[PDB]
């Protein structure tokens, strides 16, 4: 499948790296707000994920990665991108400013057959989280797809295991999340009064729609969960803390953990390539740097599980950039299959 | 004024010194650590988080002079070797972090001190106190080894007390996003705790806390009702608790929850008790960790972060783990004097 990337940023470039070398995907065009030389350099040297292994060459209006020539554009207006004449099937909308339906749909009016919004969206045709509700996707009816947020891809699978096993009545989630470019280096103007504050020297409370909008991927949990985020000084790597009240009080912490061990095993034996890196059952005492580069949507930290009668608490890690980008890679692959 | 001695002139020991300096109620006369007066004076003068010390600090061979007042300095790793008795010290602040056990902490008493305050949770202390929660349980005649609990307990206890008296806590969980401390490592190094062994300034480090589990020591009825955990993050100071509780009487709205906190804060202030003036602060401005660095309250309630779903209530409160706790130590010393 031909792929176009709009917004070659943290997610865009991680998506490029995640799907490179995979014969199922063929990235043919990239669009951002700079020249080819700057994009090539950003792709080669990453402060968080290391040096790109392939060979990167820059040209006037394109980059050649491992002999493959990829067209580079610098159109701030998405309607000006010729996805159609490039033979692009799917476009990865990762600029962060076109999460609305009318702007995201411009890519279609440009020759794209489908657009994937790398974030929660308002009025998309369908929001999908691999390993949770990807089957509710209908090729002919859905052209604007949201892959939700990094947080949702970690939260949904975990709450799914807890719900099917014990029945979640209500819950709350706090995510200790790495800072991102939607925050500021030093106190600067920003719509959100807190996201405006120096990111690398502050614990920054901010909102997240992961729990509140969980209803989009798991209908029966709608209005059952609330959540929030705490942005902290790590360049990448995040963790979710989920507390739920269940109908079936588990007999112990180990009964809860077993359910996760089994859910992870189930995904791996499904035979679906797009479900192989959804859930990882971990028992080693790790910290954020250990999961940087981990492709799973959720790395369940068994030792952190706690239970008080019908109150259940679990924690799961997720490389907010990498795991999510790998899900984007798997979502593109899934579309190929239909 | 009560004569005070400090054992362990570290983050807490020095912050305690700064917080109680100028206060006529307290008089610090001796300090013990593991280095010379010169190094201590310099550490006191220049702080990476709390700025330059206001008073004038001078170093001598066996002491430091702060604003013209001489303060004997010792370097005895074994607490039994400190002459608190000859110095006339009434209360000793045990802040080395390694003498939390009763038999070790009581060594200060055998040295002449009348009372000891362990700057952390402890096993078998005469009592564990949290100002604004159970200080009235203190008995001047039976309590000589006092635990001031942890920085987290001092934030958690006051907040759950509000929620319990207003709606009744059936059970809950607490997660605290906490600044890193000296019990962690700068770069991956051997440590009893596999995670606290990891580079603190570049990791989100999960670790245990007894704040919730041991809450019963300051609020007996909540014993076994709360559990919690900690997430150490790359911030040199400044922490935040996130508490979720299931209550008996579901609140009508978020505002009703916030109102209880606004009222609890007010009640502390018009209590007239000097030691309860900075227990709780009701805040409505959208702040971040650096905004509470230097804030003396045990808990800075962040009203805008409150959420409610049926009988599930969630609140968040900040606390300068070094400063707030230290001011509580200052207030505790004053409280002891008032008895
Ligand atoms: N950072 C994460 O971990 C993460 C995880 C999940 C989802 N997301 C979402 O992905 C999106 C992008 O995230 P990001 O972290 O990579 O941010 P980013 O700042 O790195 O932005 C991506 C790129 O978009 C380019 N861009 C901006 N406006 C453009 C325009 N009009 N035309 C073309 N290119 C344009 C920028 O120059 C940049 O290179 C956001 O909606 C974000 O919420 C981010
Ligand atoms: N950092 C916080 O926010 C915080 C909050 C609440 C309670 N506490 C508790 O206070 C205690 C000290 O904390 P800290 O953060 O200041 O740590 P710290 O390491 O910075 O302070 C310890 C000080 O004790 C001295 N010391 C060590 N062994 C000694 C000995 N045998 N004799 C004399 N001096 C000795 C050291 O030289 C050092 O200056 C700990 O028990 C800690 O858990 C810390």
């Amino acid at each position: 499948i031909k792929v176009g990337i709009n917004g070659f940023g943290r997610i865009g470039r991680s998506f490029f790296r995640a799907s490179w070398g995979r014969e199922e995907i063929e990235i043919v065009a990239i669009n951002d707000l700079t020249d080819a030389k700057h994009l090539a350099h950003l792709l080669k040297y990453d402060s968080v994920h290391g040096i790109f292994k392939g060979s990167v060459e820059a040209k006037d209006d394109s980059i050649v990665v491992d002999g493959k020539e990829i067209k580079v554009f610098a159109q701030k207006d998405p309607s000006q991108i010729p996805w159609g004449d490039l033979g692009v099937d799917v476009v990865i909308e990762a600029t962060g400013v076109f999460r609305d339906r009318e702007n995201a749909s411009k890519h279609l009016q440009g020759g794209a057959k489908k657009v994937i919004i790398t974030a929660p969206a308002k009025n998309p045709d369908i929001t999908v989280v691999l390993g949770v509700n990807e089957e509710k996707y209908n090729p002919k009816e859905h052209n604007i797809i949201s892959n939700a947020s990094c947080t949702t891809n970690c939260l949904a699978p975990c709450v799914k295991v807890l719900n099917e096993a014990f029945g979640v009545e209500k819950g709350y989630m706090v995510t200790v999340h790495a800072y991102t470019n939607d925050q500021r280096l030093l106190d600067l103007p920003h719509k959100d009064f807190r996201r405006a504050r120096a990111a690398a020297i502050n614990i920054v409370p901010t909102t997240t729609g992961a729990a509140k909008a969980i209803g989009e991927v798991i209908p029966e949990l709608k209005g059952k969960l609330d959540g929030t985020a705490r942005r902290v000084p790590v360049p990448d790597g995040s963790l979710i803390d989920l507390t739920v009240v269940v109908n079936k009080a588990p007999s112990s912490v180990e009964e809860v953990n077993e359910k996760f061990r089994e859910a992870a095993q189930k995904y791996r034996e499904s035979g679906k390539v797009y479900l192989k890196e959804i859930l990882q059952y971990c028992e080693d005492p790790i910290v954020s740097t250990d999961i940087v580069g981990n492709p799973h949507s959720a790395i369940f930290d068994a030792p952190l599980t706690q239970v008080i009668d019908n109150l259940v608490h679990i924690a799961a890690w997720y490389d907010n950039e990498w795991g999510y980008s790998c899900r984007l890679r798997d979502l593109v692959i899934y579309l190929a299959e239909r």
